[PDB]
DNA sequence: AGATAAAC
DNA sequence: GTTTATCT
């Protein structure tokens, strides 16, 4: 049950996997991984109603 | 969960 | 070049 978890980083409550930061503050995957990439707060402009998605890679 | 690779 | 979701 995530209902509630909003991202401390985009405000987002639907995530691929919730990453649970260990400071205590829950942060969708997307924000974990980009966050990682520039290392900076990310804006929550990219953010959607749902979680977002596209043809799923195909199992290799 | 974390890692991988794909797709735009 | 760049970013995230689904994969395992
Ligand atoms: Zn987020």
């Amino acid at each position: 049950k995530r209902a509630g978890t909003v991202c401390s980083n985009c405000q987002t409550s639907t995530t691929t996997l919730w990453r649970r930061s260990p400071m205590g503050d829950p942060v969708c995957n997307a924000c974990g991984l980009y966050y990682k990439l520039h290392q900076v707060n990310r804006p929550l402009t990219m953010r959607k109603d749902g979680i977002q998605t596209r043809n799923r890679k195909v199992s290799s």
